[PDB]
DNA sequence: TGGGGTGTGG
């Protein structure tokens, strides 16, 4: 599940991503690493790569009219299937919190291709900051990657701006729209092919190849998903679901990692599931096979 | 800036 948002204040929604099962938040992409960034990334040097100021002699922002710059760029949130999500929180299964990470990587460095700037040019190369988080603004499991990328790359000399000017030719984020289901897609099917591998089980149960861990409850962990539905209701528009979602949406919360840790397990309970029977059933599942042909 | 839900995203 891959979804879209425009960045629209640096220094603001620059701490935001700044800012509960261990807690590494990494830059990524070719022009990410032009710049010389690596799995770190400083509340400053990322605040001032919104603005338009990279680490490099490169200051393209406009600081103008008080506070009116640049256009800080993109965010693409890649979110994990529930199932996933409960395994690695609630079932400890860290191995699916990597996973999960190869599958943005490689999504992620699929966008990357679409790189372009305005004169249009393929440029190949973003610098990204990759931000990982666990929660749903309900306070439920839900494993998601914020892959912020910058408004810049970077074309023959200098960096430019893949943002666009005027209407001309559609440029770099016309395209992610216009490829949302792919990216989505591919991410989703990177995750897949591990965690096949692993030994879990995957069925689908939604559109475009959406899917989940047969078995596993996580119509108990929907929380977000089932407020909007009861609200807009089915059958919604998808526009429509868009402003429940901001509505009903909580405000962001300081949550005690083991009070809500013990709600879930305790929660997880009442379903009849049995976690440890599960991962055990999925690794016996793994072992027989790369122990057979 | 278009578009799948696990619903994130000043
Ligand atoms: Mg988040």
């Amino acid at each position: 599940m891959m979804s879209i948002a425009q960045v629209r204040s640096a220094g603001s929604a620059g701490n935001f991503y700044t800012d509960v099962l261990g807690s590494g938040e990494r830059w990524a992409g070719r022009g990410a690493e032009q710049l010389g960034l690596q799995g770190s990334v400083d509340k400053d040097v990322f605040t001032r790569l919104l603005e338009g100021r990279l680490p490099d002699g490169a200051d393209l922002s406009r600081m103008q009219d008080g506070s009116n710059r640049h256009r800080p760029g993109y965010d693409l949130t890649f979110s994990a299937p529930k199932s996933v999500s409960m395994m690695a929180m609630l079932g400890g299964d860290k191995r699916l919190i990597d996973a999960h990470n190869q599958a943005v990587d490689f999504a992620v460095r699929q966008v990357e291709a679409l790189a372009s700037t305005r004169v249009t040019v393929l440029t190949g190369n973003l610098v990204m900051a990759l931000f990982n988080h666990d929660t749903s603004r309900d306070q439920e499991p839900q494993l998601h990657t914020h892959a912020v990328v910058a408004n810049v790359t970077q074309h023959n000399g200098e960096w430019k701006t893949l943002s666009s000017d005027k209407v001309g030719k559609t440029g770099f984020i016309e395209n992610v729209y216009a490829n949302q289901i792919a990216f989505g897609r591919l991410y989703r099917e990177k995750l897949k092919e591990q965690v096949e591998a692993l030994g879990y089980e995957t069925e689908v149960v939604g559109k475009h190849g959406m899917w989940e861990m047969p078995g596993v409850p996580v119509e108990a962990f929907s929380g977000r998903s089932q407020t909007i539905r009861e609200a807009v209701g089915e059958d919604a528009s998808l526009k429509s679901r868009d402003v429940a979602a901001l509505d009903t949406r909580k405000s962001k919360q300081h949550v005690d990692p083991e009070i809500k840790m013990a709600e879930w397990m305790q929660t997880l309970k009442e379903t009849g599931f049995d976690i440890r029977a599960y991962r055990d059933a999925a690794d016996q599942r793994a072992d027989l096979r790369t122990l057979t042909p």
